[PDB]
């Protein structure tokens, strides 16, 4: 239901943020 | 339902910082 | 309700987050 | 209540982690 | 059930940018 | 209960992290 | 019982980024 959906929405957006780190550490190198 | 709406705020604001470690990652030239 | 509205608060705190991250960017350049 | 209580204590830890970055934000210029 | 599922997948993708932050520290070094 | 013990333990690795950053950017200063 | 497991596991998980804070701050 409503709430697991805004759950998964939260999970989704941290995996948007390791993206982003994952950019910074090749850039890093 | 209000709970949902609040658990949906969150993963908003988790993608606004997304969005600004993007900017840190751009912002070493 | 009362989980709702800490919720609301969490969200806030992680928007306080980003506004520091975006920050830290325009010290670099 | 206790959940709720909780949920507001982490509210105020993320508000700690704005604050450190706040500060090196600082610390770059 | 979809409740305990979805907290599971916000658990892997802090996991997630853990090994993000750890390369970052391994790039500079 | 179980639930806000758990919800406790969040917000002190959280404190963790902001500890881990204001030594950080003690030392950037 | 397996929310409460969920949640100590997401703990784990903040501890280990507390770590790599530490030695990202080292480098």
């Amino acid at each position: 239901g409503e709430i697991a959906k805004a759950l998964r929405e939260i999970a989704k957006a941290l995996r948007e943020i390791a993206w982003a780190l994952r950019e910074e550490a090749k850039a890093l190198r």
